[PDB]
């Protein structure tokens, strides 16, 4: 079954809504970002629920998510890659987030976030 279905709807909000409240402390990420993150943790929400396998709620919404090109206004380093990467590993660490879903994720998380850095 979808990798989603490994995590689900409440526990994937929890893990995001935890991923920006770091996010929102983080003094290289949290000026490049909104200062209202409420939209974009509802737009995370759909996105990674899409990213696993589950229904394409972000294109369904959004469209076709392309998010190189949706990141290249912003100016996203290595370093500020590996920030948005530490929150994530934090925001994980703290909803429990154990196992071969937390190895998929991730991982998958971390070729992303470098395929984002321009
Ligand atoms: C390299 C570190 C990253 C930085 C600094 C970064 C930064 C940003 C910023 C500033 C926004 C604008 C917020 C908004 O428009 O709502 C955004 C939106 C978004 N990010 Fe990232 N991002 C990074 C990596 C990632 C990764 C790895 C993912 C994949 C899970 C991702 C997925 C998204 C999505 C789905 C949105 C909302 C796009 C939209 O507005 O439709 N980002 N990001
Ligand atoms: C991008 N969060
Ligand atoms: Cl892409």
């Amino acid at each position: 079954n979808a990798p989603y279905e490994a995590i689900g709807e409440e526990l994937l909000s929890q893990l995001v809504d935890t991923f920006y409240e770091r996010v929102a402390s983080h003094p290289l990420l949290k000026p490049i970002f909104p200062s209202d993150l409420t939209e974009t943790a509802r737009k995370q929400k759909q996105f990674l629920t899409q990213y696993l396998g589950g229904p394409p709620l972000y294109t369904e919404e959004h469209g076709h998510p392309m998010l190189r090109a949706r990141h290249l206004p912003f100016p996203i380093t290595n370093e500020r890659a590996d920030a948005w990467l530490s929150c994530m590993k934090d925001a994980m660490d703290h909803v429990g987030l154990e196992g071969e879903i937390r190895e998929f994720l991730f991982g998958r998380l971390e070729l992303t976030a470098r395929h984002m850095v321009n």
